[PDB]
């Protein structure tokens, strides 16, 4: 049965020069002022910011080569403020293959009431996250074109709506992802297939946050993906050994198992719940900028948004075969 074969995959390791390509193939620069920069503005739910950050997703995503599908999943959902618009973002290469990796993260900053000039725009949390995955899109965009021609390709999700209005708690938060991991599990996939439903196609959610500070640290959370989270300590080793990761030694990797991780609630609950695979890419400890105004660009270190840039790009890369 297909839906199985997430659970076999395997991923077609780059050697030496398609690692040096990868390595040289992003620029954190570019992220920053394309990507990035554009979204470190307030984009909590039903905010201005919201719109222009959608926007901006849905339009660095646009210009790229591939053939990006790109859908917004719109709903109300009730918050402690009362219903309010979400806007997840669903950005999918080939959206009639089987299989797709899911790379996500939330795109919404969590709202603060507005008490002074300042306005949190949670950078590592997470729109350095999205950026990072925006990049990868563009970094790749040659190979994830050559995808048009395993039944296997990419997908990205920009969850709205991840952040409490009010208080964290399960009735309030992670709006966007219950709202989509509900509506993928009343999608059939492929169409017009009986019992097989899009979170079925999920071969893998790779969920990204709380990244841009200096020295992350990602727990594995869970035993179900280690294999996969074992593929990530490999290519920081081996960017690493190949002098390709940037203020970075091997000291404190970024890729520290240290046991099956305590699970953190976050845009992936959802898909846990119905089985989806998860490998959840979120710094613990949490920056000590988390939920703070300080969680700026300021308080961003380049060199780790760039290394972890390298390292995921190329866990797509080798994921996808590409
Ligand atoms: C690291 O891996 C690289 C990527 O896999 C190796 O380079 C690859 O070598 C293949 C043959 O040795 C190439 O096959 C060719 O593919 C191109 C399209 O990419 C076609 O036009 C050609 O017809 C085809 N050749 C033949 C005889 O049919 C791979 O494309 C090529 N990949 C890239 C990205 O260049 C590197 O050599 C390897 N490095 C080391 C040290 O092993
Ligand atoms: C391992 O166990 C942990 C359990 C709970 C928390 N605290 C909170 S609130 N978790 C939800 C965070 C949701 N989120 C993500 C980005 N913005 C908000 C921290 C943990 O370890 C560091
Ligand atoms: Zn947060």
């Amino acid at each position: 049965a297909w839906t199985q074969e997430k659970n076999h995959h395997q991923p077609a390791h780059l050697n030496s020069s398609s690692l040096q390509q990868v390595a040289e193939g992003t620029s954190i620069s570019e992220m920053w002022q394309n990507d990035l920069r554009p979204l470190l503005i307030e984009r909590y739910p039903g905010s201005p910011g919201s719109y222009s950050a959608r926007q901006h997703i849905m339009q660095r995503i646009q210009r790229l080569q591939a053939e990006w599908v790109v859908e917004v999943d719109t709903f109300l959902s009730r918050t402690p403020y009362g219903y309010r618009s979400f806007s997840n973002i669903i950005s999918t290469l080939n959206p009639e293959a089987k299989r797709h990796l899911v790379l996500a993260c939330h795109y919404d900053s969590k709202y603060f009431p507005r008490w002074d000039s300042r306005v949190f725009v949670g950078a590592t949390d997470s729109a350095v996250p999205c950026a990072m995955m925006l990049e990868l899109a563009r970094a790749l965009d040659k190979k994830l074109h050559s995808l048009k021609d395993p039944d296997l390709s990419l997908q990205l999700i920009f969850f709205d709506g991840e952040e409490a209005f009010h208080h964290w708690s399960p009735q309030d938060s992670l709006y966007g992802s219950r709202h989509l991991a509900q509506k993928m599990a009343s999608s059939p996939h492929p169409p017009g297939s009986r019992g097989t439903n899009q979170l079925d196609g999920m071969d893998l959610l790779v969920l990204l946050d709380l990244i841009g500070a200096a020295n992350p640290t990602f727990p594995n959370f869970f035993p179900k993906t280690t294999r996969w989270f074992n593929r990530l300590q490999a290519i920081e080793k081996e960017l690493y050994e190949l002098g390709l990761l940037k203020d970075h030694s091997l000291e404190r990797k970024y890729f520290q198992n240290f046991g099956y991780g305590n699970i953190i609630q976050d845009d992936h609950i959802p898909f846990l719940r119905k089985g989806v695979p998860v490998l959840h890419l979120i710094a613990s400890p949490f920056p000590e900028v988390w939920h703070t105004m300080d969680d700026n660009e300021e308080n961003l270190h380049a060199s780790t948004i760039d290394n972890l840039n390298k390292i995921i790009q190329v866990f797509v890369l080798e994921y996808l075969h590409l």
